[PDB]
């Protein structure tokens, strides 16, 4: 006479829970980085009530430059832009002010509301180039209204003055994997690299986006582990990336994903990190695929527009139908 | 919990109960914020009473315009000026060019589809015959075809060359159906059904959503379906036609698409319920929802008028959703 319960009940109760002010364990978001395919679209449901209970039904739409492509001294394994690997990709120096204005121009027509000037290479260690970035990331804000965001690499205490001074609201800074996985990617920097940079950043006053990218051969404990750290690090602006596997690169050869398994991942952060704005960003089109709009209501609440570095995108104007057919709305 | 009772209706019917036609009112009328945990619990309820596969069906247009019938959906009607190219019964040989393709697309069935109110020319219909028996036969799908009214006569011979699937839409409720046609009934209908049935044949039969029903009359749809015993459920989306009474019928909104969806599932656990025209026009990138939100088969390939997108894409998307076919 007691009703038959589903293989779901868990993934409600903790939902429950975490929307009632409780948190998720470590063991919890273990079992629930598990979630059978039958289970997905509950763990995906409930993602969307926890990001529904604690933020609004906006949609953070962003989009970047490479303002400064290939030739990095770093050997990261996924990365195109690496010297260590021959992957055919374009190399040039900083472009010129105007032609970023025109980017910056582009992306607010397709409409990003914030807009990131992205650089290769460790940092920027020529105090010209930094000059120039500081230049044309003031004229990008204040002529053309976007707020603005940059990726830059490693970072000193010096430049995060500056670039707080000029107007940035978010500094860029993936941590990549978890901090157990992080040797097995790259060696030519360190994790604690990742740390000063994040520190350095935030102690100025500036809000770091930080994440990283699924399908480097890491385990799902180590994604949940990845989701802890940035809860740790006090982290509120979240890019997950998932692998676009480089020709010539390492992790050329790297198995892709399965879309439910992705969509699960986004689901377990937003139950680890309830308060954060988690978006995707690249390798969405190339690893969802039509499952794309699953991830805004699934816990994410933000993407990446546009394209990529080296690697290309849908057109936009298909990305803002996408969130006006999930009846979501469009941030600023 | 807003979305307690969702839950709670859902659990009902995997331990063996029934939605009631009360709580189906309300559960179409989900909240857009609550609509993931009804596509989740359609997908339970389809999960539960069937199994992980998606059946994929294709169609060609073997005859097309100069219909005697004023459907005001219909842009092979001869009431309505729409455009339409007109041309008989197609040849046996490009009907099977047709098939062979549609199984190289993935299909596992396929449908001759005629324009008209019926065929009651015995030749004419021989002919539907002979091709159907070529296809099954020759290119190894199972066969289904929508030839519009049909004699319990025509049923038995349709059977006999082994159709699978007899196609006739109730297209809406009854009460909105004077709504939509008055050169024949909702009862018409009816009678097509009784007979493909009493010749052995499994009914494929649903309708449309956007012919300005209202959403208490989509409910009651999917109860006649439930009444008739209908288990092979097509659910197109008016793609309107200019030259129609209902060229300017709004779009539906993806959300209420896929709420609907899901409650025809709750009605009709045990059904293979697909979509069918106008999918990728009205829900564009949350197509792939329908299958992970109660819905169990599609039709890939385009329509009869309309076109499709790449079947292939099709395959991609039913494999990405971790579902199989057959
Ligand atoms: C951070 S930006 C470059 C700026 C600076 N060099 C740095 O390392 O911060 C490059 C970022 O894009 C992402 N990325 C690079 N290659 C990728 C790939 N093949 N697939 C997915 N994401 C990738 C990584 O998360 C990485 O943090
Ligand atoms: C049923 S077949 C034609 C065979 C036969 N004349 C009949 O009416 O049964 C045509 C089907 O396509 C669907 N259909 C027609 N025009 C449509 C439109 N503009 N949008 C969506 N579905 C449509 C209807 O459900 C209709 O039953
Ligand atoms: C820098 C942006 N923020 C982020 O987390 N990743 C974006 C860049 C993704 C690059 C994808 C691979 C490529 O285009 O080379
Ligand atoms: C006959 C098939 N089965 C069904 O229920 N609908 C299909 C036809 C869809 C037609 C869409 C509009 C057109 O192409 O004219
Ligand atoms: S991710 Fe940054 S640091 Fe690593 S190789 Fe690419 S450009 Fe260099
Ligand atoms: S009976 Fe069939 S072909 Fe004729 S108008 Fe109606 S749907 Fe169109
Ligand atoms: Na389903």
């Amino acid at each position: 006479q007691p009703s038959q319960v589903g293989t779901y009940e868990k993934i409600l109760t903790i939902a429950n829970r975490i929307m009632n002010g409780g948190e998720i364990t470590k063991e919890e978001a273990i079992e629930l980085i598990h979630t059978s395919d039958d289970d997905t679209m509950i763990l995906l449901a409930m993602a969307d009530k926890i990001r529904q209970h604690f933020n609004d039904n906006s949609v953070d739409v962003c989009a970047i430059v490479n303002a400064r492509s290939g030739k990095c001294p770093e050997n990261c394994k996924f990365c195109a832009q690496s010297a260590h690997h021959n992957t055919g990709v374009q190399e040039y120096p900083f472009m010129d002010e105007e032609s970023i204005l025109q980017a910056a121009r582009k992306a607010k027509e397709a409409g990003a509301i914030r807009f990131s000037i992205v650089t290769s290479g460790r940092n920027t260690n020529n105090p010209d180039e930094f000059d120039q970035i500081i230049h044309v990331l003031g004229r990008i804000k204040n002529e053309i209204g976007l707020e603005i965001c940059c990726s830059l690499g490693l970072l000193t205490y010096e430049q995060a003055l500056k670039l707080k001074e000029v107007g940035v609201t978010r500094y860029h800074s993936n941590i990549e994997t978890a901090p157990s996985h992080f040797p097995d990617i790259c060696t030519t920097h360190s994790y604690e690299d990742k740390m000063f940079t994040i520190d350095n950043a935030q102690k100025a006053g500036i809000r770091v986006c930080s994440g990283g990218i699924l399908g480097l051969n890491e385990t799902l404990e180590q994604r949940v582990e990845m989701a802890f750290e940035l809860k740790r690090l006090h982290i509120d602006s979240v890019p997950l990336n998932i692998l676009n596997p480089v020709k010539g690169t390492p992790f050329e050869s790297n198995e892709a994903l399965r879309p439910l398994d992705i969509l699960r991942t986004f689901a377990v952060f937003r139950f680890i990190l309830p308060n954060a704005l988690i978006r995707t960003a690249g390798g969405r089109e190339v690893n969802l695929r039509d499952l794309q709009a699953y991830a805004l209501k699934g816990g994410l609440n933000g993407i990446m527009v546009g394209g990529y570095l080296t690697t290309g995108g849908r057109s936009p104007q298909d990305d803002l139908q996408m969130i006006q057919d999930l009846e979501l709305t469009r941030n600023t």
